[PDB]
């Protein structure tokens, strides 16, 4: 996947000169959102989809929260440059204009937008049954960050505290491995800790806008990472320094996947393993940061930034990424 | 589709109040781009895909122009609120990450971006074979328009001049009808009026940024319409007044589609029929408008806006929409 993308990223970088010295001049590609220079402030913009989570929603006739996943995926990324989310458009590529599916999608769109503080300002509906085997929901979000208040991770230093905010569950990454591994063996109706497998797989992605905007307005923040594709590897997008981490107990759907033979190092690169968002703050700000985040969701002191460049050591599981 | 979309549109309008009085407060949904209030200017933002034209690219193995279709679909829509395109992200949802395909997609991306004057600032690559039967390429673009310079069509008045700019060909709408009607009977190698069927179907969408930016900076412009889905019906989005039009002769791929049994009333509602972009200007600007446009592409005085309401009379074809 990354080797195929090389040609597109290189070409994209060549277009940057088109907006040189002009409104909207961009930063580099590779971070959680693009930054566009509008003088006093940057506009941040990111585009992200839900993934094959939508195939579970279809089987049980419940798209009621898939719009939450879409909104969460986009606005949580905007947070990772320090931006306040403002607006979103949605791209709905569908096999058919199913009024039942669309009515369900609409319910979660409002719930998500209110929690994220964004207006849904437009969108695109593409009915292409020869191209789409289902209902693929994506979107694009923009937000604003003042010049001088971008948070890319360049301020991360060894000794910084690393704090994790609990995920609500599987979120929207790793669904293809989980679907292929569990559904044929167990059935979608398989009951695990009092909920059906489809409920574990469909649990809507958590939205972190309110705790993170409160955090960055109260304490000095050096890095912010939304845990999506790549798992804990997303931390290396913030800094060259290493991490020493104690990850929380493996529970819920992650335990079920693990007990079905996925190696532990693979799942910390694929699933969020209970931690959906990670923040990096100076050690002296650790307790206030935890107090702020713990108002909103269960949060963990995970560990510390080290001088072991490039390594992520999950000490309590004996895994090094 | 419009029926299935009612609950999504209704719900999206209910989210507008989340940004009431804040940066990014939106205008209404329904137009070619969303308008976001940033004080002295609006940010315009739109999201659009290529459509099943990608199936033709995949069947023949030629992907080096669908990046042009994507960028054209998005930046041409930005023009229709009077905005200058600035930046675009691409959403590439694929069955497989083929490096040859991606290498070609990147050539067309660069050419579209340079002609449109936009930087490609990021994007998203979703590998989902259970959900995608090919290579679906879409994107989101943003532009800027100063307060007091928004061109919505509200200034359109009876008597105004209606000018059409030629398309390059089929552009990116109606491909589902053209593919299903023509390929099984003729094959993609069939020769028609000097070109193969696949060349008729894959001709890249024209980009109108340079002629339209010159036009709005030179003359008074009352409305701008990019001719996409719905064909000439897109004029009804600008105004409730009527139109009296003479459309150019039926040529090339539209002629072959017509000869294969699609009535002209349907094709003026599906295909651009030779006109890719329409502008409405007061009659005293008509000749200067034609001068400017004709320096970029073949353009036509199509007709006038009428005091009569709601109808689009294509006079020389005896058709009323
Ligand atoms: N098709 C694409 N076109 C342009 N840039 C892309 C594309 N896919 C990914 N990128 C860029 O590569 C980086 C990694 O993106 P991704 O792997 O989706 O992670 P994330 O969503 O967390 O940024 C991002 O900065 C993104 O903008
Ligand atoms: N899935 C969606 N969610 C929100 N708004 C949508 C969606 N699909 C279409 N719209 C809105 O409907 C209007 C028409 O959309 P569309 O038919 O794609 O035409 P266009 O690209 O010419 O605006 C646009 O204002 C768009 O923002
Ligand atoms: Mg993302
Ligand atoms: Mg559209
Ligand atoms: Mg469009
Ligand atoms: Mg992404």
């Amino acid at each position: 996947t990354a080797r195929a993308l090389r040609e597109i990223i290189r070409t994209a970088r060549e277009t940057f000169k088109l907006r040189k010295g002009k409104v909207g001049e961009p930063g580099d590609i590779g971070h959680y959102a693009a930054l566009l220079d509008f003088g006093n402030f940057y506009l941040a913009m990111t585009t992200d989809g839900v993934g094959t989570k939508v195939l579970v929603a279809e089987a049980v006739g419940k798209f009621d929260t898939i719009g939450i996943d879409m909104i969460a995926m986009n606005v949580n990324d905007l947070l990772c440059v320090g931006a306040e989310p403002l607006a979103l458009v949605d791209y709905f590529a569908v096999k058919e204009p199913n009024e039942e599916v669309f009515k369900q999608v609409a319910k979660g769109l409002y719930k998500g937008a209110e929690e994220a503080g964004v207006a849904i300002v437009g969108g695109e509906t593409a009915v292409m049954p020869d191209l789409i085997n289902g209902y693929d929901l994506a979107g694009t979000a923009i937000g604003i960050v003042e010049k001088g208040k971008v948070i890319t991770g360049e301020r991360i230093r060894p000794g910084d505290s690393v704090i994790g905010i609990s995920s609500s569950g599987i979120h929207s990454n790793g669904l293809t491995l989980a679907r292929k591994l569990l559904i044929p063996k167990y059935g979608l109706d398989y009951e695990y800790e009092g909920r059906k497998l489809w409920e574990w797989l469909l649990e809507p992605t958590r939205i972190y806008v309110r705790p993170i905007l409160e955090l960055i307005n109260s304490v000095e923040v050096h890095g912010l990472a939304h845990i999506t594709g790549g798992g804990l590897l997303n931390l290396k997008r913030l800094t060259n320094y290493g991490f020493e981490l104690e990850m929380p107990p493996i529970e819920g759907i992650f335990k079920l996947i693990h007990e079905n033979g996925v190696p532990l190092d693979e799942m910390f690169r694929v699933f969020n393993m209970g931690v959906g968002f990670i923040v990096v703050v100076p050690q002296e700000e650790k307790e206030e940061a935890l107090e702020i985040l713990s108002r909103h969701y269960k949060s963990y002191e995970l560990g510390n930034v080290t001088r072991e460049l490039g390594k992520i050591k999950v000490k309590n599981y004996g895994i090094t990424l």
